[PDB]
């Protein structure tokens, strides 16, 4: 996250931090718990990943420090990646963890609503991004969780600022023109959270975005609202 500050231990009760243990343990991505033993996060984020056994999910977790041989994890027992994915910046960039165990819910960690569709037309002024990815284009993995608000702009907006790609409505955009504050690579996965009425939604998924927090180049978020039916079907038993 560039342009952020330290969040508060559990004030994103929903955010993980996925790792993977090839060659050695380290922070993957970043994800979304929204049911017991389910996580929504990117897809892109599984690139040379054969087998969910070398994934990790860490949950309640402030300071990737706390993460040590003898914390507990969830083990993920499938990778559910939508058929339609082929890259970030084509769309479709989201993807289903189904732990091998349960989140027993607690203040440390519970999970976000989705969005809903009767929402789309709801105007969302407090949004917040966050993840213990990139503070600059070329940093390395933050230590404690950061959050950034970040405004979200209309898709006639962020096509503007992206005309070599194609700007679908099945994703969404956050930025200020003049920068200063975005996701960036590490942060991936993680939730674009936004405050309506007293409750969070999980609006958008880190994806992608030319550089990090560059002047007029908004953050590219997979529009979730738009998979609320995928979810429901990949996620029933």
């Amino acid at each position: 996250i560039v342009g952020g500050t330290a969040s508060v231990r559990g004030e994103w009760p929903w955010q993980v931090t996925l790792h993977t243990t090839s060659p050695t343990q380290r922070h993957l991505c970043g994800g979304s718990i929204i049911g017991n033993q389910w996580i929504l996060t990117a897809a892109h984020c599984f690139y040379g990943v054969e087998s969910p056994k070398i994934l990790r999910v860490y949950s309640g977790i402030l300071n990737q420090s706390e993460i040590a041989e003898d914390t507990s994890f969830f083990g993920v027992q499938e990778i559910i990646i939508h058929d339609q994915y082929k890259m970030a910046e084509s769309g479709y960039d989201i993807a289903l963890l189904k732990l091998e165990t349960t989140v027993n819910y607690t203040d440390s960690q519970r999970p976000i609503s989705l969005p809903s569709k009767g929402d789309r037309n709801v105007i969302y002024t407090d949004c917040w991004v966050t993840g213990w990815g990139y503070r600059k284009l070329r940093d390395k993995i933050q230590n404690t969780l950061q959050k950034a608000k970040i405004p979200l702009v209309t898709n006639e907006e962020c096509q503007k600022r992206y005309r070599g790609h194609k700007i679908t409505h099945k994703m969404i955009c956050a930025g200020y023109r003049e920068g200063g504050k975005d996701a960036c690579k590490g942060d991936s996965g993680g939730p674009l959270s936004c405050k309506h009425n007293e409750v969070w939604h999980l609006v958008g998924i880190t994806s992608w975005g030319e550089g990090c927090a560059q002047r007029e180049r908004p953050g590219v978020y997979t529009n979730v609202v738009e998979y609320v039916d995928w979810i429901l079907e990949k996620t029933q038993a």
